[PDB]
């Protein structure tokens, strides 16, 4: 088996560069948020009177919690840039294909790992530190009342398929390397590689989920509720730009957003 035993080492390489790009892994998140803990137990927020007091202990208030995940996003995406960097080949394409992949492949991984951080009750924030309800969320006034709901949606069903880091680290890779994203220069490179990884990804899911039937399929088809989200993501944001005309955007999401 040196065929298997070159992609266990790619496997193996993935999941070093995720720990070392990503400080949230699902494994300290699922510790969290089930209570293997005296000491990592998180501060809830689940009403205006907890949001006040979460403050206490690290503008309006709906719109102060979106520009929260939106800052969030931006450390976000420069995480994944560091891991996509890691990714053997990468960094090796035209530059501008180089972008082009970030551009397309970062908000979807966002959300995929945005699904470590929930249960269907709620999400993780400050890094741990602190979990909001997702009904708290639902309360906030339209139309931000709406946007944490299809990703929780998202995570409830994906998060059914028990992944742990190290099966992620490839599907995020598997992500990133996506050959059929608009304007790229030159595909057949990109498509070499995500048949590497996903070749990866085929031998470590039945690995690592041996009585898991189909789970590489199962998690292949994943990709299509990922663009949903992202989808209506970006519609959303076409929205409060015209009735918040007051709020600022950082220019790296609007760079990413732009044409998309
Ligand atoms: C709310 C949440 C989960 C988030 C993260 C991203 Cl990246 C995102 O895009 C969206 Cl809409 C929501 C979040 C927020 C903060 Cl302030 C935080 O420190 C951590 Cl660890 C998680």
């Amino acid at each position: 088996n040196p065929e298997s035993a070159d992609l266990r080492a790619l496997a193996k390489h993935l999941y070093d560069s995720y720990i070392k790009s990503f400080p949230l892994t699902k494994a300290k998140a699922r510790a969290i948020l089930t209570g293997k803990t005296t000491d990592k137990s998180p501060f809830v927020i689940y009403d205006m009177n907890s949001l006040m007091m979460g403050e206490d202990k690290i503008k309006e208030v709906a719109i102060r919690i979106f520009q929260g995940c939106q800052f969030r996003s931006v450390e976000a995406v420069q995480e994944i840039t560091e891991y996509a960097k890691s990714i053997p080949g990468f960094v090796n394409l035209d530059l501008n294909d180089q972008v082009t992949l970030l551009k397309y492949g970062v908000h979807e991984i966002i959300y995929t790992m945005l699904a470590s951080l929930m249960n269907k009750d709620g999400v993780l924030i400050s890094e741990g530190q602190g979990f909001m309800t997702r009904e708290f969320l639902k309360s906030l006034r339209k139309p931000f009342g709406d946007f944490m709901e299809p990703k929780f949606e998202f995570a409830v069903k994906f998060n059914a398929l028990e992944l742990d880091d190290s099966d992620l680290a490839i599907f995020i890779a598997v992500i990133i390397l996506s050959g059929d994203r608009p304007g790229l220069l030159n595909v057949k490179p990109i498509e070499d590689i995500q048949d590497n990884l996903l070749q990866a990804l085929e031998l470590q899911l039945k690995l690592n989920h041996p009585e898991s039937s189909q789970l590489f399929a199962k998690l292949l088809q994943k990709m299509t509720d990922l663009r949903q989200i992202v989808t209506e993501h970006v519609q959303l944001l076409q929205v409060i730009k015209k009735t918040e005309t007051d709020m600022s955007l950082h220019p790296l999401l609007q760079e990413i957003y732009k044409d998309l």
